[PDB]
C-alpha cells in the first residue's frame, strides 16, 4: 500500500550528548527501517551514511569501511527514502543555497526532509566522531578531535535530514548533512560544502518512530539540562 | 506477529494545540487503530476526550459528558494499547502525588513513558474541561472564559494518564497527564488534583513513541518554538 513514509530513530540526540555512547540497535534492525540515513556507531566511533541501501562506517583517521551488518549504533536516523522534488544544477552552489531550494518548496519548518544530493563537490569541509573509551562524557569535551578535515573537487554522495527547530534535543535541529565520496574512501558529517554540479533530491516526512533503548546506561541518564542546544549546535 | 505492539501514539503536537491549531481530521475511528486507552481534546477544543477498554467520552465544559462517536474528530490526542507491568491495590486514602510516587518508584527513570489507570472510588477530584471555541482561533493562554474548575467528591469513576519525559515538553505534555470520568459517565473532565478513597491502579513503561504530523495549513503555519511554551504548557494543564 502507500509506501512507509517514516522517519525511525534510535535514540536520543539528546542522550549520545549525555554520554550514553553505545546502543543495542544493530545495523541490521536500521535496515529494517529504511534504506536511507546517518548516525554514528558504538563508542563514537566514527559516522554512519547509508543510501541505496547501503551503510558505511566513515572513522576518525581519515578513511572509511563498509559497515558489518551486526554493528550497533546509538543514535541512527533512518527512512525509505521516497523523495517529491528534484532539482538539477550547472552553475555551482553552496550548502545554504540548497537549503533555500528545499525551504522554497517546502516552507513549514513543522515537517521533517529527506535529502540526498549525487555530484560533483567544489568544497566539503567534514568532522568526524573519534572511537572513544570510558569514562563516556558528554559530546561537548569530546577530546577534541573535532578538527575540520577538507575535500576537493571530489564526486560522492550527501545525505541528510532537516529537523523541526523545537525538535531539537530529541534530534539534529535544524539540516543535518553526511558525505561519502564515490570512492567510498572518505566523507564525515558536513559542516559546509559547495557543490560544482549535482542532482538534489528530497521529500517531506510527517511521520516519526522514537525507539527508547532499554539498556541502563540510557536509563540513569539526564537528558533535560538546559544546555542541550548549543552543545547540539557544536556537533 | 510475534513481538508486543507498545508503542505511545500521537496526533501532535501539543505546541501545536497550544499555538492555536485547534483542527485536526485524525478521526476517533483513527485513534482506536492505535490504541485501547488515552485522552486529548477534541476540534475546536470541544471538551476533553477520554479512553480505556476502547471507550471514547467527550467531556464538555458545559458538564454533558457524552459518549464519542468514531467519526468525530481531534487536533491533538494520544494513544497507546495497554499493557501494565504493575498492578497495586489501595485499602486506604492516597492522594494524587503518592500514586505518583508508587509508579516514580517502580519507573525511575524518567526517560521512558508511563501508561496509567485506575480504577475505583475517589473521595475529592478537581478538574478543568476545555470549552469549545470559535474564531480567531486563540492560544490556550488566552482563555475567555469558560474554564471554571470543578469539585467532585465521594464518586467512583475511571481514571486515564500519562507519564511524560520532562525534555519532550511542547512534543506532549511533560510529567503526569491524568483525564477521569465518573462511574455515571456522566461527569468527568482532565484532572488538576485528585484524592483516592480506594481502588486498583495498573500501569507499565513504553519505549516507543510515534509522532504522526498533520499536513493542514493550520499545522503548517503554527509556531510551535516559543520562549513561551514550557510555562504556558504548564498554566494550561496546571
Ligand atoms: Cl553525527
Ligand atoms: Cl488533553
Ligand atoms: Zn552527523
Ligand atoms: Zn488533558
Amino acid at each position: 500500500q502507500h509506501p512507509d513514509s517514516v522517519i525511525y530513530q534510535t535514540s536520543l540526540m539528546s542522550a549520545l550528548l549525555s554520554g550514553v555512547y553505545e546502543g543495542e540497535t544493530t545495523i541490521a534492525d536500521l535496515l529494517a527501517h529504511g534504506d536511507f540515513g546517518l548516525g554514528t556507531f558504538n563508542e563514537l566511533d566514527g559516522e554512519m551514511i547509508a543510501f541505496s541501501s547501503q551503510v558505511y562506517q566513515l572513522r576518525a583517521d581519515g578513511s572509511a569501511r563498509a559497515a558489518k551488518p551486526e554493528q550497533k549504533t546509538p543514535f541512527a536516523v533512518m527512512t525509505w527514502f521516497q523523495p517529491q522534488y528534484r532539482k538539477t544544477f550547472d552553475t555551482p552552489v553552496s550548502r545554504q543555497q540548497i537549503h533555500d531550494v528545499i525551504d522554497q518548496q517546502i516552507p513549514s519548518d513543522n515537517l521533517f526532509c529527506a535529502l540526498r544530493i549525487d555530484g560533483n563537490f567544489r568544497h566539503a569541509h567534514t568532522r568526524t566522531v573519534p572511537r572513544q573509551t570510558p569514562p563516556y562524557r558528554a559530546m561537548t569535551d569530546v577530546l577534541d578531535d573535532q578538527p575540520v578535515f577538507r575535500f576537493n573537487q571530489r564526486e560522492g554522495v550527501l545525505v541528510g535530514f532537516r529537523t523541526p527547530q523545537h525538535m531539537q534535543g530529541i534530534n539534529v535541529a535544524g539540516y543535518h548533512e553526511h558525505f561519502i565520496t564515490d570512492d567510498r574512501q572518505g566523507g564525515g558529517h558536513l559542516l559546509d560544502y559547495q557543490l560544482e554540479s549535482g542532482v538534489l533530491t528530497f521529500g517531506e516526512i510527517h511521520k516519526l518512530m522514537i525507539d527508547l533503548p532499554a539498556d541502563s546506561a540510557f536509563l540513569q541518564a539526564n537528558l533535560h539540562p538546559s544546555n542541550l542546544d548549543a552543545a547540539i549546535r557544536s556537533v
